[PDB]
């Protein structure tokens, strides 16, 4: 029986043992989940609450990238996000229908396109010369029009200038100048009539 | 041998205390720990499988909102999301591309830009008004035109207006009515001639 | 006091029991936190760092599509990810203004629009023909202009028809026949009348 109390005490001895040994073990284990679990809490993307219609990226001001984003598919009410690679296949063609705009402004305003074109300000205006045809017509539906500020053109042979109205006045002073010298040859016709009438010998 | 039996006691009193301690030490550090993780599991965004290739966002057939997303990188073969800001840009642009088409094609109706221009219904028309040169060309691969549709122009000692067909005729049928008279006075003259080489008195 | 013994050794041979089955609590409680831990780990979405300036898809070279994404407000300083059926509808403006800007171009290079047209090849180039007024107008900064490549136009009491500079000559070459026939006659004159001085019958 000094036998039986004796075993007691060491079986007690090992119990007080095995009580400290799992006490550390305990200790640790819980402490290795918690930075664990931690950490991936610390790290974690979130819906912003249970309903997951937002979330709220976690960057500050600055804000979020996201990248690796695969391009997503752009039809009509497509739900995917789109990268900044799409976008840019966009802004190519922007850029480019905004020049094409562009190019087309200053080519009208500097009259290089169209029939009617000068090539610089000091130039010849030139209407449909790389297009044919007999026929210019410059009538509205008011009925025909006057053209004027036309200088005068070259009157020789082989003149195309067109003429104006002071070089039909000058031609209209001749014919009044010619009519009157021959008012004056018929004047001078009747006289010699009453000369060889009234003269004696 | 019969205080033994004592100490032992006392000894499972205080290993008997610390099993209770330690019971109640594990039950709150696992609860602690799996509720943390509940939240975790309950509000974490997801990949929809192993494979990462997809994350179909959990806000139901609504959708989700992704905010506070920094500006992609736009670039070719770009993979950043991109922003409301970055597609604001574009569309500005765009807006500004479309309406600049849609007012090229009224004013060139309302001839209200270009080389030829009439600001209204009754407005004159005008050639390439706001530049020099000295010439207006009207020849094309067909080579000179005829131009038509032309007003009767005044005529006068400053009149820069064209002269039509019209006009030319009417100065050619006074130069018609010229070599009448001269052919009277030819006769005239003729027949004075007659007269004088005959009469006696 | 046997009795007692036999006591004791029961209640030690219960708290061994019980040790252990602290033994498999907390090992089966620790895994079960374990697993529903590497489960998170391996299907959450994860930022790059602790800053949470980045996240970079886990979907690998080829990437992560990001679907069910709400449309986000588009508007200057917009952080919301924006979807597929969104750059859809930009790219759709785009698409009309590309073949708009090209459409346009074509029908200036084609003379169909505008104040001067010309609907065909070899046909009458019309200016202002579906408005009007009375006024055509040539006249730049340098001044007037002398309108050419005019082809002689018709001559008639309606012609409507610009008359060119070649024209004009014919005019006024008749015009110096007429001087010179009235040179030749005043001579006669003058003659005729030295005449009828010296004749002696
Ligand atoms: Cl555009
Ligand atoms: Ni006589």
């Amino acid at each position: 029986i000094e036998d039986k109390i004796e075993e007691i005490l060491s079986k007690i001895y090992h119990i007080e043992n095995e009580i400290a040994r799992i006490k550390k073990l305990i200790d640790s284990a819980i402490n290795n989940v918690n930075n664990n679990v931690n950490e991936l809490a610390n790290n974690a993307v979130k819906y912003d609450d249970a309903s997951k219609d937002k979330i709220t990226l976690g960057g500050g001001a600055t804000g979020t990238t996201i990248t690796n984003v695969k391009d997503g598919t752009v039809a009509q009410g497509s739900k995917d996000a789109v990268n900044g690679g799409q976008l840019w296949n966009v802004q190519q063609q922007v850029d480019q229908n905004t020049t094409d705009i562009s190019n087309i402004k200053n080519d009208i305003n500097n009259g290089t396109v169209g029939l009617v074109q000068q090539a610089g300000k000091d130039a010849p205006v030139t209407v449909a010369k790389d297009t044919g045809g007999t026929t210019v017509n410059v009538a509205g539906t008011d009925g025909n029009r006057v053209v004027t500020g036309v200088k005068e053109g070259a009157v020789n042979a082989t003149s195309k200038d067109a003429v104006n109205g002071s070089q039909m006045k000058q031609i209209e002073d001749k014919i009044e100048e010619i009519l009157s010298k021959i008012y004056h040859i018929e004047n001078e016709i009747a006289r010699i009539k009453k000369l060889i009438k009234l003269h004696h010998h």
